[PDB]
């Protein structure tokens, strides 16, 4: 579920940054009540994404890494096509949960398409002026 | 999001049939008629509509939502998404893109439509 994804991603990021993931830190990151975190952590434990501080299983590690990649890729996509930086995080936080892997792969190809030659970015800019 | 899907469907039904029955909305969204009635009251109260007729505010929004939906399908289509995946993705992402992102996506679509070479170059990337 979208929510589950947000928690897995935040948990992965906390562990990578701090070394560990406190319920309290997840609550702050997501702007939710700790009860909401505790409930989700239970579903995550049950579904074998983590154990119990919280330690991701190999499945939870793989999934979290892909979720962070997806986020970064999506920000990079919106940045390249020239969306105002302030708007990017909010849009990615929403759209990330509704793109198939197929779309994400194709978006990956599109980002590499532009990154591989700045001249295509300049042409995109030229279109934006028109 | 919820309201957006309702206004979009209501608009399309009116353009398509000439009117929007609660039962047709219920079927289009896979919700129960009791939910449609509740929503319709909100849209009446929020002044998107007035059987039921969209106000100028409702018709302008419905048209924009339709444009955004079609634009997003055309975008995913252009960048090579399997046709069968496209609708479900558009129905989800459409609600969480700012106008800024939609306009840039539109520029991006025009970018590819201007030169078939650019599409050829993207297909080459995909193979690589």
């Amino acid at each position: 579920t979208p929510s589950m994804e947000d928690y897995i991603k935040q948990i992965y990021m906390l562990i990578e940054e701090k070394g560990y993931a406190r319920v309290s830190d997840i609550a702050e990151a997501l702007a939710v009540h700790p009860s909401s975190v505790t409930k989700m952590v239970q579903k995550l434990d049950k579904d074998e994404y983590l154990i119990y501080g919280l330690v991701l299983t190999s499945k939870g590690k793989k999934i979290g890494k892909r979720l962070v990649y997806r986020h970064e890729l999506l920000e990079q996509f919106l940045r390249i096509i020239g969306v105002d930086e302030e708007k990017i995080y909010n849009d990615v936080e929403g759209i990330e949960h509704h793109l198939s892997w197929n779309s994400i792969d194709r978006i990956g190809d599109l980002v590499q398409y532009f990154e591989e030659d700045d001249a295509r970015k300049k042409d995109l800019k030229s279109i934006q002026k028109k």
